[PDB]
């Protein structure tokens, strides 16, 4: 669990927010991009892996699954591609609930940026830094933390 | 110094490439840009401080210090902005030589990548999954760790 990942996709104001969510422990990263194609996917992905041990991914759809772009990337930076078919059902509804709350911390910070792209990154902001009891951003730290010691 | 970052900018194929390095840990993060500006620089610190917990940013010139968009962004991500003044005289040398490393790692994936962008994706990788034996991406995560501890 300590090296797994989903990757999620969601949109607002036309554009696209992809995200990719350490499954234990909550704690997110996004970027804004034009539209989810599999080399942006890529690209966010060797970002992502160069930051944190990424072990497997559970990908947000099967074009990204697909992707050979996606799956070079993969390949590059020792990366288990995996779908992420929610096999336990409570997936969906996570998911859904959190591109809920994702959008709700945008519109709170939306107007203190011109960007789309600014007001996503405060929202990673404040939805790793929130207490609710350690934050996302302490479990993540914890959890790689004990798995390499 | 669990939370000290210092800001550091080199040049390669006519770009600018910004770096943070962690102080305690040598773990890096990157973006390429077409230019340093205080927005780009702004934003880069918005981002690396929704991931890590960043307490001090040591600014890389006095134009960055200056800067009100990075003030802005400092004050909104809750970053003490101090100077990167090498008060300690091997400092100037150690970011030389992280830079050459930088740009060697880069030249050793450049073929494997059209884009400037990607190259420097892969060195942030290979640079933090280095073992020289614990790798810059295990001394970050246990450091943080153990101050959360
Ligand atoms: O805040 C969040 O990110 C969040 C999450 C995030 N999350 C976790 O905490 C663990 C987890 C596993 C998988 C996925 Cl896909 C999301 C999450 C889930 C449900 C929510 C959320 O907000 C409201 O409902
Ligand atoms: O590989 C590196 O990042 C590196 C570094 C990075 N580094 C550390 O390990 C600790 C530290 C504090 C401050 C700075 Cl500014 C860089 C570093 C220093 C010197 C080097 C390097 O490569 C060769 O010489």
């Amino acid at each position: 669990s300590p090296g797994i990942w989903q990757l999620d996709c969601t949109h607002l104001e036309g554009k696209v927010i992809l995200v990719a969510v350490h499954v234990a422990s909550g704690y997110i990263e996004a970027e804004v991009i034009p539209a989810e194609t599999g080399q942006e996917t890529a690209y966010f992905l060797l970002k992502l892996a160069g930051r944190w041990p990424v072990k497997t991914v559970h990908t947000d759809n099967g074009s990204n699954f697909t992707s050979t772009t996606v799956k070079a990337a993969c390949w590059w930076a020792g990366i288990k591609q995996e779908d992420g078919i929610p096999y336990n059902p409570q997936s969906q509804g996570v998911i859904e609930s959190m591109n809920k709350e994702l959008k709700k911390i945008i519109g709170q910070v939306r107007d203190q940026a011109e960007h789309l792209k600014t007001a996503v990154q405060m929202a990673v902001f404040i939805h790793n830094h929130k207490r609710k009891g350690y934050s996302a951003g302490e479990r993540i730290v914890d959890i790689i933390a004990t798995d390499i010691q």
